[PDB]
């Protein structure tokens, strides 16, 4: 909407206070004009029609329980925009400052979040499996990264290309979590998953097997559930990424870690310059090796470490 840029204040899903960029015109709207062509947050009102209504508030204060998922979707979309711009020189998900839209309060007891081709969508959870999913910065960045992938590599959402698609969202979700630097880790969704159980998460990149996912190509799922295991086989690539960054010895194969920033550079380049809609795991290895070669040189430690990591997870 047309109005003047303002700054509201509220509390997120985890009870933390934060400032949010809003727009004033009669009401204060969750419309952040400070980033690209805007970040817009909508209320789906427990229904499934999208996007719903642009979030409007009478007083620019967002401390109601109902407000919390909107505060976090809006704010974490901002952090994710900043990560892509500042770290990768990418302007929004399309590279041309496309407006970023999110809807919260989607459906009832909805234990998921997604990118629907046009916008991000967040359930509130059922209160047992999840609390409102926008409360996780890794979750918000995971979802926005699906948009980046769709605009770039275009990885088809099934089988190996789909597992790469998923891993890319977990990798950048995690790198954004480290960028914001609040309780960062290599787990996915820990801030919003199972409020009654401490110390767990939806997936682990450092040890995918902890939550039942493969950490070696020999253990890949080849059935039809989950679009051919896109959230399962992602563990193989997540493990490789973790090893590239942090190092380790995995099934007897030692990897020298090169750190998160270089992991991010290598995978961002692979995603945007080398991967295609049908890339498989072997092709991702080749894309990552070439990306590291471009950035650091063929004889670099960075290239050697990428090879070691894919060796460790059984991807040739
Ligand atoms: C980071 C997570 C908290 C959320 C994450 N959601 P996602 O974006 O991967 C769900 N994907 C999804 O709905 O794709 C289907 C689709 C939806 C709309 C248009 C095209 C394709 C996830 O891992 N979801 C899991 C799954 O869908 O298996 C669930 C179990 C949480
Ligand atoms: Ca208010
Ligand atoms: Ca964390
Ligand atoms: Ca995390
Ligand atoms: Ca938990
Ligand atoms: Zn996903």
């Amino acid at each position: 909407i047309t109005g003047t840029s303002t700054v509201g204040v509220g509390r997120g899903v985890l009870g933390d206070q934060k400032n949010i960029n809003t727009t004033y015109s009669t009401y204060y709207y969750l419309q952040d004009n400070t980033r690209g062509n805007g970040i817009f947050t909508y209320d789906a009102k427990y229904r499934t029609t999208l996007p719903g209504s642009l979030w409007a508030d009478a007083d620019n204060q967002f401390f109601a329980s109902y407000d919390a998922p909107a505060v976090d979707a809006h704010y974490y979309a901002g952090v994710t925009y900043d990560y892509y711009k500042n770290v990768h020189n990418r302007l929004s998900y399309d590279g041309n400052n496309a407006a970023i839209r999110s809807s919260v309060h989607y459906s009832q007891g909805y234990n998921n979040a997604f990118w629907n081709g046009s916008q991000m969508v967040y359930g509130d959870g059922d209160g047992q499996t999840f609390i409102p999913l926008s409360g996780g910065i890794d979750v918000v960045a995971h979802e926005l990264t699906h948009a980046v992938t769709d605009y770039t590599a275009g990885l088809i959402y099934q089988n190996e290309s789909g597992a790469i698609n998923e891993a890319i969202s977990d990798i950048f979700g995690t790198l954004v979590e480290f960028y914001a630097n609040k309780n960062p880790d290599w787990e996915i969704g820990e801030d919003v998953y199972t409020p009654g159980i401490s110390g767990d998460s939806l997936r682990s990149m450092s040890d995918p097997a902890k939550y039942g996912d493969p950490d070696h190509y020999s253990k890949r799922y080849t059935g039809t559930q989950d679009n051919g295991g896109v959230h399962i086989n992602s563990g193989i690539i997540n493990k490789a990424a973790y090893l590239i960054s942090q190092g380790g010895t995995h099934y007897g194969v030692s990897v020298v870690g090169i750190g998160r920033d270089k992991l991010g550079k290598i995978f961002y380049r692979a995603l945007t310059q080398y991967l295609t809609p049908t890339s498989n795991f072997s092709q991702l290895r080749a894309a990552a090796v070439q990306s590291a070669t471009d950035l650091y040189g063929s004889t670099s430690q960075e290239v050697a470490s990428v090879k070691q990591a894919f060796d460790a997870v059984g991807v040739k």
